[PDB]
């Protein structure tokens, strides 16, 4: 389920549209789901190089759970 679908739009207003973007962008090539990457998105500080390299060299933190929709 993409995140711009899943999100409420009252948690989507807090973002601007390059933001949704990247969130979506980052499900699509992640594969965690719409809560995880929302977090990941959230923890780069919404810089798309600093969540991709934070998640490579995360991985072994993240629960099984997060991979789960």
């Amino acid at each position: 389920m993409a995140p711009t679908l899943q999100l409420p739009p009252d948690v989507q207003s807090r973002l601007n549209p390059v933001q949704l973007e990247l969130l979506n962008k980052l499900h699509l090539e992640t594969k965690l789901n719409a809560e995880y990457t929302f977090m990941l998105a959230e923890q780069s500080n919404w810089n798309y190089e600093v969540a991709i390299k934070g998640f490579q060299s995360s991985m072994n933190g993240i629960p099984r759970e997060a991979f789960v929709q």
